[PDB]
């Protein structure tokens, strides 16, 4: 679990969205995992806006933070599962890093900010959505 807060927003995963966010949704994207949410206390979290390749990821299952070099957001094939069938999720990002179930929701930070959340994993890898291109999230 984990969310991103910038302004009067709340970014977080398609999946393990509340009744709430869909009552305040703002946007949403089954294909990138993403959901916006309307909060009515200011955020705080800067956005990145960039094309790093490299980062820190919070990793829940481990209480650890992990430095990783990721893809550039990309097609990547997803496996079915309780939340949705097998598809390609866009705008996503892999890595070698440890990962687990428990574990979207983690926040991707590069030396600019905020770039996105954990979405997918398995395999010695881990899946970001990536957040640097919703402009708007700041505007
Ligand atoms: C039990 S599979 C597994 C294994 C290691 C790590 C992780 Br995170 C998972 C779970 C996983 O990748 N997803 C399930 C929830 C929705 C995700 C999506 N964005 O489509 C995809
Ligand atoms: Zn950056």
């Amino acid at each position: 679990s984990g969310a991103i807060y910038v302004g009067n927003y709340r970014v977080v995963n398609r999946h393990l969205a509340t009744h709430n966010d869909w009552a305040n949704l703002v946007w949403e994207d089954s294909s990138r995992d993403l959901l916006v949410s309307s909060t009515t206390a200011q955020g705080c979290d800067t956005i990145a806006r960039c094309d790093c390749q490299t980062g820190v990821y919070y990793c829940s299952s481990r209480r650890k933070h992990y430095p990783v070099s990721f893809s550039k957001p990309s097609l990547i094939f997803v496996e079915a599962s309780e939340y949705y069938p097998a598809r390609y999720q866009s705008h996503l990002m892999l890595a070698v890093g440890h990962s687990e179930p428990g574990d979207c929701g983690g926040i991707l930070r590069c030396q600019h900010g905020v770039v996105g959340i954990v979405s997918t994993g398995g395999n010695g890898l881990v899946g970001f959505a990536d957040v640097r291109d919703l402009l708007w999230l700041d505007e």
